[PDB]
């Protein structure tokens, strides 16, 4: 599915992410429009053979379990094919997790490269949340 910036606000506003380890909403809606153009069906391939999936491109080396990461770990107990769907929760839980590892969202590259230092709250305004 592809969300709507407001929709998916809301969707992540519902699971918790607002203000979660301190990022406000827009940070997260940010991270996933350059992320995945707010796709959750996104997936990209990285030079060390591990893939991105979903809305935050959550890693195979150390998230999530595709079967073909080698030597990878799957931090998230989840297959990788969980965080394609439309349904957000599983990508909402494991960036929990992910932004909790002591990074924080700098896990995202595109987060500290786009979002970082940018006025995210533009990424929310206007949404009725
Ligand atoms: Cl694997
Ligand atoms: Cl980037
Ligand atoms: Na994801
Ligand atoms: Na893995």
């Amino acid at each position: 599915k592809v969300f709507g910036r407001c929709e998916l606000a809301a969707a992540m506003k519902r699971h918790g992410l607002d203000n979660y380890r301190g990022y406000s909403l827009g940070n997260w809606v940010c991270a996933a429009k350059f992320e995945s153009n707010f796709n959750t069906q996104a997936t990209n391939r990285n030079t060390d053979g591990s893939t991105d999936y979903g809305i935050l491109q959550i890693n195979s080396r150390w998230w999530c379990n595709d079967g073909r990461t080698p030597g990878s770990r799957n931090l998230c107990n989840i297959p990788c094919s969980a965080l394609l769907s439309s349904d957000i929760t599983a990508s909402v839980n494991c960036a929990k997790k992910i932004v909790s590892d002591g990074n924080g969202m700098n896990a995202w590259v595109a987060w500290r490269n786009r979002c970082k230092g940018t006025d995210v709250q533009a990424w929310i305004r206007g949404c009725r949340l």
